[PDB]
């Protein structure tokens, strides 16, 4: 009897359109625990380096997390997972909400879509029942709009639909997938499901899910129900609202924004403006969002609702949650009312909210400089927000200039030239960053920006503060409680840093502290990545209810399995080096490496060079970023080992 | 967690080379239990009707039983599956010994094999260690000795290796696959095996295997080795020795062999000998049989060690157990001194010892008949003896009139034609039947003949007694204590039956009787066969330790899922139903269904189809022996019953 895990996944070929349920290999679940990890198994066994992203034989994995559909505070990821047709590398992409719950309540773990269908269709599951079924009907339809329409067609009010909209149709690079409040955002999984000619996939669910200790489960659940009580009484002292409390930045709820808007870079990632935040802009602001807010809205199982159901006169209704509010504003040099607007158009179109706003301001710097000609942008309005919308729809439908805009800021500006190149500056490995161009080197942000495989900064940080505190009496209380620390040591570390001086950045924390630090954080992330429970109440804020010290409990008494601290950092280290050698097989290498040439005013090759050469040795890597034979043998990664080997990429 | 399998199977493309270790699905356990039925399931869906014997697509299967590597005593048997070159139908066939339990300790249900080695091969399994290894060395050799070389080469003295000799190599549709004292002997697997250019498979298993409630289980497996010390202590009274206890027929170990030298045919399946056990011949083959038994052997975990050591001077030890005792002794109306000598040779070549012998006979009477002339038999020694060695050796390296012998008597008949078929009298959906040839109608075994799957009257027979009593307090004593019964109907029908008189063959017991008889002996034969359980301790002898009430326990315990026994009888029917419905796939029909024209002297027609109607009715099937699309969806087997209809065997409506 399997427990947490319903042991199930369907494969789905699409050129085909045969479905079959295939019974898991409990073995993968004790090494790569689920979500993520297990993933991250499949496209490592199955999808070699020759395969492209619009080729029949890359994989689209939609994945629930272990732990989802168990009564877990907040545990209800999807994790999407694919060849990312923008970084040429892996894209896994996590999304919220309630679909990954109603997958497990219909007895799968994971679908596996594979091959390409010819006609547009969706998937159809409801507990054992499970088809393929024309969608031509909802060509072209939002992703939203789309859910609507097809729980009104199949007569299931309470099914659950992850959809792309016209940008995932037409293969944009940075194409979503959304689902009610929820959205798979980055990497481009959108286009590899409009490449397979999927619209849609619907599932409703009515079987149980069961856990192995029934009583020890619901105790953690409770537990974390009470320090959800406790923090939220008790916010991280000095620090910014958005970030004091749990949950996904809680940009829904505070009106403040005077961190984000005068210290992340406006436009292109461009323009800093230091004294943004007036009386003026804080009251028009807030009016707009108070008149827009229709319902702040959890995710499934969870008090923090982070979220909210936005309504803009003369539009649909729309759901958002965190930095998606100012994205569009802010790289378009507008209001927050102008952000909202167009949001609603993206969302529905299914675009990352993240690289789409760089997208479009990289290609009116690139009309200014005179790089791109006005003629390029036929009947374009000269009134800057109208320009955003219009730009938006080339982009989208691959019009022209949209269609090489649709490619993102590296290939558009490859493709175009006159250096163009040049203004494509914000990019890790092909991925547009967050628009922060920051004056001193930061150690610890420069590891996570060179190594992480999301390559995206708010998914890799979280659990130790992004500052220090001036006093040493505030940092005492700080580490007093924080009982989330896998080692006093880091307590230490937060007692000794200070904002000035002789143990300040970048020289402090040291260089073997800082290598500690970015393990810590982005193990935290992984095992959220693979149980399926939001970062919101785990990984990303200050002191969660969720720790390295009671998720063993919760995987021992939810799956059945033996696990404990020990085990599970190991486990955690065993697929997040699996990943990394699937980026290793594709062609990924220390050079790669490197955060945008512009992303510090102050730079220090020598201590970045040793930050980095310190970091490969801690996860076990040689001095080209390769996870070493020696490595992967103890990890149990043998058969990695060997195909390194065999294609050269380690020598014996 | 899984408990008793191990939950993962080893898929071998051999073409390719691929090895790859799968986990199984365990709703697959709870439908059909494990070793033979889950062979069937595997079959039913990737080997379609159109696929050949000696295809590369065609499947080798080797599955250890459900129970094997546990505690339960004489829980040994592999399973292996393939469609037969001979039958065209699904072959099973069953060896004891050693082997399954290692592959469980190994950490595997099964090895399936796909494809064709270009090269001779083996395969070497130890714990999660699998390779591939030329076998080109060891081309021609015997089955043991094969065994014998690789686990010196290999360095691995406690390994249990499965191997083909030449007569498997060169495809003889009745080569077999030798294993110590054990034998996976009939329908051609070896054929299938050695088509695939596999010559062994090598297995060390160190693991630990499992059980669900280990107390529970002990106490199951004492229970049984206490049922058995008493039931040894008891033989059923005035009974034959050699089917009087528990084990597989005791040949090797009594000595007696007046009951199947005077009521069994001679030659090919031709002559009876009413009076053929003097004291003149009992005396000489009580001396061979003493002189040349080494030692009575074990399978693993069992007691009754049913097999022996042969030891004939000058030749190479083998073992032997049961009835190849005798059928080459009987096929060349010879002493039992030949029959060991030759059956060593045709044990280390792997041959099956039931159609080897009637195939060579046949081929003899042929010559005498001038069917085949001496044109056909080039240096064809004068001894007859010495002419069965000859023939022996044709027949293996399918040289000459071999390559046609090679085929069975079925494809060698029509091949050689001009009325050879006459004298392929003695098969049943080409497969040669035990040499019987009886005088009256027996209605239980007429029904047994023509559905049994295994289509051998020695693996569907067993619970119910082959004879009559005939006094009535022998009768009462019997089923006094006769607990393995699945109702009291049985008791009652066993106390009305008599040797002569109005309650005797072939009008009682009944049309009705005889089909909830044949049901329950067929019954047991799948349970164990999907177990593992030896038929020696189950199925095959009267008065069993298992039994269909307390085999539901053992499975509880030892597999940790829910069974009772009306659960386990419908799970039987289930995987039976699916093994009938993989056969009718492949063209079989009630036409198929028929015994020898002279299988008994005096025959009923009426009765015949009246027999075969009703047992028919009983499993769920058409009046052509087809699974009806009803009966296929109360055993959950929809998909059957679908495919039946989209194929135009099944009728809509
Ligand atoms: C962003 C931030 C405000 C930057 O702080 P600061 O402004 O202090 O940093 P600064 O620009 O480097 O320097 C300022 C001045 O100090 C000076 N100086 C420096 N070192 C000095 C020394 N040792 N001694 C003396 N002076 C030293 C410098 O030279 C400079 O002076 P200048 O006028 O001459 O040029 C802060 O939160 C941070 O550190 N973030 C971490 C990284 C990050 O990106 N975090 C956010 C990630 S996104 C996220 O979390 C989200 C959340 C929600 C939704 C979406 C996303
Ligand atoms: C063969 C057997 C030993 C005795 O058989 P019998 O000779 O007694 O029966 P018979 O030959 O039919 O008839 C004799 C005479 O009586 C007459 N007559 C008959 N009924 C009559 C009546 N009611 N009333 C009046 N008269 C009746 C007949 O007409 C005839 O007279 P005739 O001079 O005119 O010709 C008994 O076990 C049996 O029949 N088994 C059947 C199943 C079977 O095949 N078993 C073995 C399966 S393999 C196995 O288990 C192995 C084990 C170990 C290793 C390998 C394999
Ligand atoms: N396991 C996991 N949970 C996560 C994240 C993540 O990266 N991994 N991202 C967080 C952030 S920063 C946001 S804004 C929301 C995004 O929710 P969505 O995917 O439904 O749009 O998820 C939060 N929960
Ligand atoms: N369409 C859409 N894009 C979005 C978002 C969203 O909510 N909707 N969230 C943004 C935020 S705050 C984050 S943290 C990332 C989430 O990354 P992921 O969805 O690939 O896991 O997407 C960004 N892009
Ligand atoms: N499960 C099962 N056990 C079985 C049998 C069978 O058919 N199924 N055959 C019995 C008979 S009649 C004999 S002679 C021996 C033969 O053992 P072997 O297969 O190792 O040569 O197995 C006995 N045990
Ligand atoms: N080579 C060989 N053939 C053999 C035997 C054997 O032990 N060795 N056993 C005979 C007996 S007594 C039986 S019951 C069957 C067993 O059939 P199976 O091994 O195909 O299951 O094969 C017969 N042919
Ligand atoms: S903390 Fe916020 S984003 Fe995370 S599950 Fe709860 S409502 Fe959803
Ligand atoms: S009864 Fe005989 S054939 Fe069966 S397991 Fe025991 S020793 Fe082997
Ligand atoms: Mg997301
Ligand atoms: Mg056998
Ligand atoms: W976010
Ligand atoms: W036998």
């Amino acid at each position: 009897m399997r427990y947490a895990e319903t042991g199930y996944v369907l494969e789905v070929d699409l050129t085909k359109g045969s479905i079959e349920r295939v019974a898991t290999d409990p073995r993968d679940t004790e090494l790569y625990l689920g979500g993520l990890g297990t993933n991250a198994k499949i496209l490592w066994d199955r999808v070699p380096p020759e395969v492209e992203p619009f080729s029949p034989e890359n994989l689209l994995i939609f994945a629930a997390g272990l732990l989802c559909g168990t009564p877990a505070t907040g545990c209800n990821r999807t994790i999407v997972s694919t060849v990312s047709p923008q970084t040429k590398l892996m894209a896994f992409s996590m999304m919220g909400g309630f679909w990954a719950p109603e997958l497990k309540y219909a007895g799968y773990d994971k679908i596996i879509f594979r091959g390409k269908s010819p006609e547009l269709v969706y998937l159809y599951i409801n507990n054992d029942k499970v088809e393929i079924r024309d969608a031509s009907h909802l060509k072209g339809k939002g992703a939203i709009e789309t859910a609507e329409i097809i729980k009104k067609e199949l007569n299931e009010p309470r099914a659950q639909v992850a959809a792309i909209g016209k940008a995932g149709e037409n293969r944009v690079f940075y194409a979503s997938i959304e689902q009610g409040r929820s959205s798979a955002s980055r990497g481009g999984i959108g286009a590899v499901m409009g490449d397979k000619g999927l619209k849609a996939v619907v599932v409703r669910g009515t079987k149980d899910l069961c856990v192995a200790k029934p009583e020890e489960y619901i105790g953690l659940c409770n537990e974390v129900l009470d320090y959800i009580k406790h923090r939220e009484e008790n916010p991280i002292p000095d620090v910014m609202p958005i970030l004091a409390g749990l949950g996904s930045p809680q940009e829904m709820k505070v009106h403040d924004e005077k961190w984000h808007t005068e210290n992340f870079n406006w436009g292109n990632a461009r323009t800093r403006r230091k004294d943004f935040w007036t009386d003026e802009v804080s009251h028009a602001w807030e009016k707009t969002m108070d008149k827009a807010r229709t319902r702040l809205i959890s995710c499934y199982n969870c008090p923090m609702k982070c979220g909210a159901t936005i309504s803009m006169e003369g539009l649909p209704t729309y759901m958002m949650k965190c930095f998606t509010k100012l994205t569009y504003t802010m790289a378009a040099y507008s209001d927050l009312d102008f952000g909202l607007r167009i949001a609603q158009k993206a969302t529905e179109y299914g675009l990352d909210g993240f690289s789409a706003p760089q997208v479009m301001a990289f290609a009116f710097e690139l009309l200014e400089k005179g790089i791109l000609k006005d003629s390029d942008f036929p009947g374009l309005p000269e009134g800057n927000e109208e320009r955003f919308f219009y730009l938006l729809d080339k982009i989208v439908n691959r019009d022209g200039i949209g269609d090489i805009l649709a490619n993102g800021t590296y290939w558009a500006a490859q493709e175009i030239g006159n250096g163009a190149e040049d203004y494509a500056h914000n990019n890790i490995k092909k991925h547009e960053q967050l628009p922060l161009k920051l004056s001193m080197l930061n150690p610890i942000y420069y590891l996570m920006y060179c190594t992480g495989e999301k390559i995206n900064i708010t998914q890799i940080e979280g659990q130790f503060p992004q500052a220090p505190y001036p006093k040493l009496e505030q940092r005492e209380a700080f580490v007093e409680d924080w009982i989330q620390v896998p080692d006093e040591k880091f307590k230490k570390i937060f007692l000794e840093w200070e904002p000035r001086g002789e143990k300040s950045m970048p020289n402090f924390p040291t260089v073997d502290m800082c290598c500690d630090i970015v393990d810590w954080q982005e193990m935290m992330h992984y095992i959220d990545d693979a149980l399926g429970q939001c970062a919101g109440l785990s990984s990303f804020p200050l002191k969660p209810p969720y720790h390295i010290h009671n998720y063993p409990k919760f995987i021992a008494a939810g799956a059945g399995i033996e696990m404990d601290t020990e085990k599970l950092k190991k486990a955690a280290k065993r697929y997040r080096t699996l990943v990394r050698a699937f980026n290793i097989r594709r062609g990924m290498r220390r050079v790669d490496e490197q955060p945008p040439a512009n992303h510090w005013k102050n730079r220090f090759p020598e201590l970045e060079k040793e930050l980095l050469d310190s970091y490969y040795k801690l996860k076990g890597w040689n001095d080209d970023g390769i996870p070493t034979k020696e490595t992967l043998d103890d990890l149990g990664l043998g058969y990695v080992g060997d195909e390194f080997i065999k294609r050269g990429i380690l020598s014996a």
